[PDB]
């Protein structure tokens, strides 16, 4: 009776659609180190369940398609966004790494590269958010946007991200 | 190369060495197979599409298997491949069907057979009493009391 659900960054991921296989891929991080990451290859939809936030993540191979997030407050919403961005395995997230030369490193064998990246961005997500990209939004279905400085917007949002009410 | 593919897993030998010997084994279906037995202590990583594992083994004897996967099927898949690769007598004696797969070599015959259903394989393997990693029972129930001999599940 093993559950198909798994945990990452304080969220339980429950797959609701799609499927993936894993491939090994080299990625050049923002601290100029090359990591060998286990890339999810495929389209997948997950429900992310956390203590203070819930998110729906739709993604393709190394590409976030859509993230619908609700939460107790702006801080809790931000926490979910960070986890989804890391889980997406997007190049812009990889390239947003700054410093942590002995932590975000293949020489660091105490943690797998995905968790190295997660812990790095949970410390400070400023560069991650600033480099992710912003897009215009349609103010429909009661969904709003969130900008890189974590301010809500009815005009724009970080790419793929929408905030819903709880 | 120190790497090869078996059962959909890339095996990479990280330590040890082995020589091959031809050995007859009587299977659970009462037929005799001539298998190329790996002789010596070896350590491997296993990398698959849905699971990874660390395997330590000796001549016809699995010593340790640590498996990482997201669901029951993917974890079971890795365990099956490792158990077949171990060349253990209890695996050989667990065969319950014809080995007429196409004609594949004896090791792949065994692999194909157990990939159909591993219930008898897991039940006959044996359990043992058991910090981070947890045990796995023959019916794929996680446990912190017992586990299939030498087998543990972890997050890798």
């Amino acid at each position: 009776r093993i559950s198909s659900s798994f945990s990452f960054g304080g969220f339980t991921f429950k797959r609701t659609s799609g499927s993936s296989v894993k491939r090994e891929e080299e990625v050049l991080t923002g601290n100029l180190q090359t990591l060998k990451i286990r890339v999810h290859e495929g389209y997948e939809e997950f429900t992310m369940v956390g203590r203070r936030a819930t998110a729906i993540l739709r993604k393709a191979t190394r590409r976030l398609i859509q993230l619908i997030v609700s939460g107790r407050d702006e801080q809790s919403i931000a926490e979910a966004i960070i986890v989804a961005m890391v889980f997406s395995q997007e190049d812009c997230m990889i390239k947003a790494v700054r410093g942590d030369l002995n932590f975000v490193n293949r020489a660091n064998q105490r943690l797998n590269p995905m968790h190295q990246l997660l812990r790095h961005f949970q410390k400070d997500a400023k560069v991650l958010f600033q480099n992710w990209g912003v897009e215009p939004i349609d103010n429909v279905m009661g969904m709003i946007g969130i900008l890189p400085d974590m301010t809500p917007s009815i005009e724009m949002s970080m790419r793929g991200v929408r905030i819903s009410k709880m």
